[PDB]
């Protein structure tokens, strides 16, 4: 943290953050969500990290070079260490990226290496080549070299993500799935794991072996697993919680803006809220059905009547304010809702649905006040506008993600947040073979458009290709875009260091501090 001249620090430097749900895991190779990544940035540090405004900055690598954007050389700081005092080396990164690529690890983020195009990744994922053929090598203990199959000018931006953080081979090998328990875990971020009580709390304590430990101010941070946004706000206003999770409740928000304006932080956020359709499951494998659901959802009502928290109605998957996004707003989004409803009704009538044999399906969402209220509203809107019946089903976060990967569900509530600020951080998830493709969407035309983006050496042609890829997604009604999120949360007046300037919201507790109050 960089404490401004003149601020008086509190005697006790402890922080309590709500984290939205119980994490799936603390293993960087087994996680995919926001809550997981929140804890992951405090414990495991990769080659680069985000600074307080979100700019990619030195992490374990102090400096780096590239040759033709295809060979990237990272110079690792000599004093980078794990919490047991041992050095973090380039061998740790070789092992870790191999483990991430290895199909036996079954990481949800195995395709992150395809997104960066590390050499030989496709064959490794397919089981055609061993993970040791991955295009990474340690040239020495402090030098990590990555070789890609084609120029990727934004490659370094991907490196702040948890999936490419290092993991300690000896703990993984000796303890297997229990390597992340407090007694066994070894970490290289600013914090160490002190306590992990499932569905109660995660408590982290400062890691004195961290190379930048002298700048760390918070000594202990607790992450809570509260999925009820109302309860989160309640425990924040009671004094227990210092920073809520950034999912806000419909019951109280309007009230909060009026009652505590200075504590309500609302900043840009590169995330899209949408209803994920299982594209491989009839009758959702019919574009007419999917298009009807997309058109009959009334975004004006959701965004301004039922939620009204500053979200913008969405018509795409990639947020239009992503760096590099120049999207074409489709004609259906400018229509009146009445016109969208008649088109939807006509497609559904064309697909075979009648009043006597209506379309009935499930709407899966993870436990949440917000998601429940929004799914009840969406069910009502679809019932009134299109005559479809939906059966709401809630699941806890970890189960919910498992269900979507299992891919036999019908429609699921969904939200994707950028991992790096560039449209492929969204678009690569819809590639036929992506490990993150829970839409189960497979379009050869879409895949080709994205493949073509690194075959041009021009940002203008790349942007035009991303716009066409979004148009192809839209044409196929792969998803139901609802709204672009805003990062809205409460932060006590005494919490310093949270700028809200990073649109990816990659917070590091090592950057925060408690002001005397």
């Amino acid at each position: 943290a960089d404490v401004p001249a003149g601020v008086q620090l509190a005697d006790k430097q402890t922080l309590v953050r709500n984290n939205g749900s119980e994490v799936q895991s603390l293993d960087p190779h087994k996680i995919e969500g926001v809550p997981e990544s929140n804890v992951s940035r405090d414990l495991f540090e990769g080659l680069l990290i985000s600074d307080v405004e979100g700019h990619p900055s030195p992490g374990v690598a102090e400096k780096w070079e590239n040759k033709d954007f295809k060979v990237w050389t990272f110079h690792l700081r000599e004093n980078a260490k794990w919490s047991d005092g041992t050095p973090v080396t380039a061998h740790d990164f070789v092992y870790s990226w191999q483990r991430l690529a290895d199909p036996n690890t079954a990481s949800p983020y195995a395709s992150y290496l395809q997104y960066g195009h590390i050499a030989n990744i496709d064959d490794i994922i397919a089981g055609k080549k061993p993970a040791t053929d991955l295009g990474v090598k340690a040239l020495d203990d402090h030098t990590f070299e990555v070789t890609l199959s084609e120029p990727v000018p934004y490659f370094y931006k991907l490196l702040v993500h948890p999936s490419v953080s290092p993991v300690p081979k000896s703990a993984v090998e000796k303890f297997g799935d229990k390597w992340t328990q407090p007694a066994n875990i070894v970490t290289n971020g600013a914090y160490k794991l002190k306590n992990w009580v499932v569905n109660e709390r995660i408590v982290l304590e400062r890691n004195p072996q961290y190379w930048d430990n002298a700048k760390t101010v918070i000594n202990q941070v607790t992450y809570l697993p509260i999925s009820s946004e109302v309860t989160d706000v309640n425990r924040y206003r009671s004094g227990e919680i210092d920073m809520t999770y950034n999912n806000m409740p419909i019951e109280l928000f309007q009230k909060l803006k009026k009652e505590i304006p200075n504590e309500v932080r609302v900043d840009p956020y590169l995330c899209t809220y949408y209803y994920e359709i299982n594209n491989q499951k009839a009758p959702f494998n019919d574009v007419r059905v999917r298009t009807a659901l997309k058109l009959a959802l009334d975004r004006d009502i959701i965004v301004n009547k039922v939620k009204n928290q500053g979200d913008l109605p969405a018509y795409s998957y990639t947020p239009p304010y992503t760096d590099g996004a120049k999207l074409v707003e489709p004609e259906w989004f400018k229509w009146s809702q009445q016109k969208r409803n008649e088109e939807a009704k006509k497609l559904l009538a064309e697909a075979g649905f009648t009043a006597d044999k209506p379309l009935t399906f499930d709407l899966l969402y993870n436990t949440s006040d917000l998601h429940k209220k929004l799914a009840i509203a969406v069910a009502s809107i679809w019932k009134k506008n299109l005559g479809v019946n939906v059966n709401l089903e809630n699941q806890e976060w970890k189960t919910f993600l498992d269900t979507r990967h299992q891919g036999t569900f019908d429609v699921a509530r969904a939200g994707w947040c950028a991992d790096y600020n560039e449209p492929t951080s969204f678009l690569n998830t819809m590639l036929s073979d992506s490990s993150n493709n829970t839409a189960h969407y497979k379009s050869p035309a879409f895949d080709k458009l994205i493949a073509d983006t690194l075959k041009v050496a021009d940002d203008t042609q790349r942007s035009e290709l991303y716009a066409k890829a979004e148009q192809q997604l839209d044409k196929d009604s792969a998803i139901v875009p609802v709204y672009y999120y805003v990062n809205a949360r409460l932060v006590k007046p005494w919490v310093g260091g949270y700028t809200g300037k990073d649109p990816l919201d990659n917070i590091y507790v090592k950057n925060l501090y408690i002001i005397k109050h």
